[PDB]
C-alpha cells in the first residue's frame, strides 16, 4: 500500500497536482504524520529547506525527476554577503525522519566555467563549494534510496545524525561527501570528476573530508560501493579517498580549527579504478591564526577488502581485521533506526 498526500507536476492536464515541490510541502498539515510527495519527471528550478518531520519525497524516476539550483558559497545575496557553504545548498534536511527515492539532486554552480574565467574577472568565484544536499544537526534518520547528488566542490553536507544512502550515485571533486555526521553509503557510485584547471601532476580531488568528532563512534562509511573516475580524462592517482577536515569553529579562546574534529572514514568492499591514490593530509587556522596540517596516519581513515585497480595495499593505507570490519554492519552503523521508506 503506497499513497500520496500530495503530486507535484510540471503539466496543469496531468491532474489536481502542484507546481512546485516548495508549495507541495508546505501545504502538508502542521504535526509529524506522514507526509508523502509524488514528484513527477521534471527539473524544478527550486531550493528547499525542510522543517517539518516525518516528511517523504519520492520522485518519477531518478533519471527524471530533478530538484536543482546554481548556488555557490561565495554567490552574493541581495545585501552583498555571501551565501557561505551551509547557504549555498540546493536543499537543506533540518528535520526528522525524511526520506527521498528515485530522484536527482543538483547544485548546478558551473565550478569548470568559474575556473576558465580570467583572473581579473570580478564575477569569478573563489569560494567555490556548492552543496547539492545538505544534512543539518537537527535532521537526524535521513534516508536517500535511488536518489543521484550532483556537484563539484562540496556536493554531499553530512552534518549531525544519522543518514543513509542507497542505491546512489554521488558525484564531484574536492571534498564531495563532508561533515561530522554518520553517514552509511551501500551499493552507491561515488563519481570523482574531470578537472580541466588542475595541471598533469596534480591532485584533482577528495571522496571525502570527515569532520567527525573524536568522541563520535561513525563517521562516513561506505559499503558495498563503487569508487568510479567520471571520465578516461581523469588522471590516474588524482583522487584521494579523504582527507581531514578540522572546520573552523567559534571556542571561548577564539575561531579556528577544531582540534578534536578527527574524522573517520571507513571504506568496506569497495571496487577502486586508479585514479585513487590513498589518503592525503588537510591545512586549517589554528588557535594563533598559523596553518596547521592535519595528517591522515592521525585521522580515522580504514579500508576493508577493496578492491579494483585503486585498491592498493601499503603502510599508508590502514586495513581493518574481520573482526573490526564486523563493527560496520548497518546494524553498528545506524543503531535503533531502521531506514524504511513509506
Ligand atoms: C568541505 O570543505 C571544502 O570544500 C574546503 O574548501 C577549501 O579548500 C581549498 C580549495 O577550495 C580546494 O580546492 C583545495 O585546494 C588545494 C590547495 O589547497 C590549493 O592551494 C590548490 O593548488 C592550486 C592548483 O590546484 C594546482 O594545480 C597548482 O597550480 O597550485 C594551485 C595553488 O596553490 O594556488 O588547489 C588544491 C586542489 O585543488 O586540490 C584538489 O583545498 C583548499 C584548502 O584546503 O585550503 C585550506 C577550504 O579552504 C577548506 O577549508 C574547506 O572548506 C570548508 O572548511 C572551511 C573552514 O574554515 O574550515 C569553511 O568552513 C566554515 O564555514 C562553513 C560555512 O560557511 O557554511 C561552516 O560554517 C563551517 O562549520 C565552517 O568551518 C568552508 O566554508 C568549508 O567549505
Amino acid at each position: 500500500a503506497t499513497t500520496y498526500n500530495a503530486v507535484v507536476s510540471k503539466s496543469s492536464s496531468d491532474g489536481k497536482t502542484f507546481k512546485t515541490i516548495a508549495d507541495a510541502i508546505a501545504s502538508a498539515p502542521a504535526g509529524s504524520t506522514p507526509f508523502v510527495i509524488l514528484i513527477k519527471n521534471g527539473v524544478y528550478n527550486e531550493r528547499l529547506t525542510i522543517t517539518r518531520n516525518n516528511l517523504h519525497l519520492k520522485g518519477e524516476s531518478r533519471n527524471g525527476a530533478v530538484i536543482a539550483a546554481a548556488t555557490a558559497a561565495g554567490t552574493l545575496k541581495s545585501d552583498g554577503s555571501k551565501w557561505g557553504t551551509a547557504g549555498s545548498s540546493t536543499i537543506t534536511i533540518s528535520a526528522k525522519d525524511f526520506s527521498a527515492q528515485s530522484l536527482t539532486i543538483r547544485n548546478d554552480f558551473d565550478f569548470p566555467a568559474n575556473q576558465a574565467k580570467s583572473d581579473s574577472d570580478s564575477s569569478k568565484i573563489k569560494d567555490t563549494q556548492a552543496v547539492a544536499l545538505y544534512v543539518t544537526k537537527s535532521g537526524d534518520r535521513a534516508y536517500f534510496k535511488d536518489v543521484s547528488l550532483v556537484g563539484y566542490q562540496a556536493t554531499l553536507y553530512v552534518s549531525g545524525g544519522r543518514s543513509f544512502f542507497s542505491d546512489c550515485r554521488i558525484s564531484g571533486t574536492v571534498d564531495f561527501i563532508f561533515g561530522d555526521g554518520t553517514a552509511l553509503f551501500n551499493n552507491c557510485d561515488l563519481v570523482s570528476r574531470y578537472r580541466a584547471d588542475v595541471k598533469s601532476g596534480n591532485v584533482s580531488g577528495y571522496l571525502t573530508a570527515p569532520s567527525t568528532n573524536i568522541n563520535q563512534k561513525y563517521g562516513l562509511v561506505i559499503t558495498n560501493s563503487r569508487v568510479i573516475r567520471e571520465s578516461d580524462s581523469v588522471p590516474a592517482k588524482s583522487y584521494g579517498l579523504g582527507r581531514p577536515w578540522h572546520p573552523t569553529t567559534t571556542f571561548s579562546d577564539g575561531r579556528y580549527a577544531d582540534p578534536n574534529a578527527i574524522g573517520q572514514t571507513v571504506f568496506l568492499n569497495t571496487s577502486m579504478d586508479n585514479h585513487i591514490y590513498g589518503w592525503d593530509k588537510m591545512s586549517g587556522k589554528d588557535k594563533n591564526g598559523n596553518t596547521i596540517w592535519f595528517n591522515p596516519e592521525d585521522s580515522r581513515f580504514f579500508e576493508y577488502k577493496s578492491y579494483g585497480a585503486g585498491a592498493t595495499v601499503s603502510k599508508d593505507r590502514r586495513q581493518l581485521t574481520d573482526a573490526q570490519a564486523a563493527e560496520y554492519t548497518q546494524s553498528k552503523v545506524l543503531g535503533d533506526w531502521t531506514p524504511t521508506l513509506p
